[PDB]
DNA sequence: GCCGCCCTGGAGAATCCCGGTGCCGAGGCCGCTCAATTGGTCGTAGACAGCTCTAGCAACCGCTTAAACGCACGTACGCGCTGTCCCCCGCGTTTTAACCGCCAAGGGGATTACTTCCTAGTCTCCAGGCACGTGTCAGATATATACATCC
């Protein structure tokens, strides 16, 4: 998911634009992947429960 | 008639038992004597109470995922048997030194008593080192943007 679908141009080395619009995740992968998700300029967060 | 040989009885000496007396191990008694006891005083160690903050605990949840478990196979190793040879054990003989009993004098060290003085405990006062918290600063890291180039 991270290398095939996050980036429109994952083959580049500079700034990578986002390809998706909404990302669904759970709490376990929020804590497991803090480093791979914190460096994303999010526009909106919706936390259920 | 005279001389030599076999059978049997009572008195002299050795041994067991008992009593009187002297010597070794241990306990009661006495004397010194120093350390435990008793009595009193006082300071403080610790018990108790109180408040605050953090860790643990019982019993439940949910998710992930790597470790545990079960099973099949295979093969390596534990184990048993046999041979062999060699080295340790048993014994007889000879040596030798440990052990015990001896000088010969001298120093080391354990006590007993005494003297002295240096150094460490104790007390008071003070200050700086250690513990904690924070502002700031230079090295490391990531990316923004401009230039040369291949297809």
């Amino acid at each position: 998911i991270r290398e095939y679908e996050f980036y429109t141009n994952p083959r580049a080395k500079g700034k990578k634009t986002m390809k998706f619009n909404v990302l669904l995740t759970t709490y376990e992968y929020i804590l497991k992947d803090r480093a791979e998700l914190g460096s994303i300029k999010w526009q909106f967060m919706a936390v259920d429960e």
